[PDB]
């Protein structure tokens, strides 16, 4: 696609999150509920990810996460961050980013 | 910040890298210009990272990339590609995103 200023990057609010609450409705398929700490706030994601990962092995995990999106609903949840994710080209797997080693929840991403 | 539409996250090209060259100028100092493989291409950029990580370190680490940001010129040296980093809230660390689970060189980065 078309280039790209640092300020169209420079918009997006880019922070490492760690996962503090996985919730699974009863009535179940497809989507949980994620609470993701980012420092000194919680914020609420709708998730996706779960089979693929256990909600066991998303708890406590370090994660990256766009925090500015507009708010959205999902079957009438909130959505108010996304999880970053690198997915093969055919969409088969999903895999969370995180900082290469460990690093404090809400600590902020930045180009180089 | 203010919102943040889904567009704008698009519009960005970000993908999973891998380094495969890393280069010092003798007369040195601060930069090095590093070459990333993005699968099909490889990008170069300039960094920044060194002291911090070594060479050494730096070589064949996978990495995170926003690719078609506008072509960049830092002492003369070109940058077309940047790293993706998380950074502590003073500046004084900066560690590179990464999949969480190694990954091609090229796949992309996508919200879940």
């Amino acid at each position: 696609m078309e280039t790209v200023a640092y300020a169209d990057f420079a918009r997006l609010e880019m922070r490492v999150g760690k996962i503090v609450e996985v919730k699974r409705h009863e009535n179940a398929d497809k989507l949980y509920i994620v609470q993701v700490d980012v420092g000194q706030k919680t914020l609420q994601t709708v998730t996706s990810l779960v089979p693929y990962y256990s909600e066991e092995e998303l708890m406590g995990k370090t994660v990256v996460v766009l925090c500015n999106l507009q708010k959205a609903k999902m079957r009438g949840e909130t959505s108010e961050c996304m999880l970053l994710c690198a997915e093969t080209d055919d969409g088969s797997e999903s895999v969370l980013l995180t900082p290469e080693r460990m690093m404090p929840a809400g600590v902020r991403v930045v180009l180089d």
